[PDB]
């Protein structure tokens, strides 16, 4: 039941952290194998304003069905848990000019990071545990060589490896991110979630 408790990064440092962009690069989304439906190119924008708001918009472009989805995550600094690299955020599914499709909420677990260029996230839904994401996050649009062996290691606390999960850099050719949207939705208003 319910999503799984994992183990996170301490002594988190937000402000080396939201900012400028990530890409996902290998990812296991729930226990069944995935279906090209869901096997997509996902490049994110964040940032962390003084006012302590956390905003992270997401462009996902799915290569079969050359179709994009966006969604935006909210949180506030006072959402984290401690120092550690641990937080909810209300999650909004919406439309490429920001009108809202669906939201949910969304407890996201920092398993490790270097901050200028890797990631290692659990992300889940506690009304929609079925779907839970393992994910491998780049600042560049494949893995460093020479961080290959954190990110075995990070993957190895939640007994996964790399080889385990969809290497989306196979789409590779394929891929491609709206950064224009990003851009757009990440300076646009939100009175209703932004509160
Ligand atoms: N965009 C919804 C899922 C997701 C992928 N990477 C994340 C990082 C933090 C929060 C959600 C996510």
């Amino acid at each position: 039941s319910g999503c799984s408790t994992v183990d996170t990064v301490k002594d988190f440092n937000k402000d080396n952290f939201f900012t400028g962009s990530w890409y996902i690069t290998h990812y296991k989304l729930g226990d069944s194998t995935l279906e090209v439906g869901d096997k997509n190119c996902t490049k994110f924008l964040h940032q962390k304003t003084a006012d302590g708001k956390i905003k992270e918009v997401f462009s996902n472009y799915n290569p079969n069905a050359k179709t994009y989805s966006y969604d935006i995550s909210f949180a506030k600094v006072s959402d984290f848990d401690g120092n550690n690299g641990k937080y909810t955020a209300k999650n909004v599914i919406v439309e490429k000019d920001g009108r809202k499709i669906d939201e949910r909420t969304l407890q996201v677990s920092y398993i490790d990071t270097d901050y200028s260029k890797y990631s290692v996230v659990h992300v889940c839904d506690p009304a929609a545990p079925d779907y839970y994401l393992y994910a491998v996050q780049s600042r560049t649009e494949n893995v460093k060589e020479d961080v290959k062996s954190k990110v075995e290691a990070a993957l190895g606390k939640v007994g996964l490896k790399l080889s385990g999960l969809f290497d989306a850099t196979t789409l590779g050719n394929k891929c491609q991110y709206d950064d224009e949207t990003l851009q757009k939705l990440l300076k646009q208003s939100f009175p209703n979630y932004e509160k």
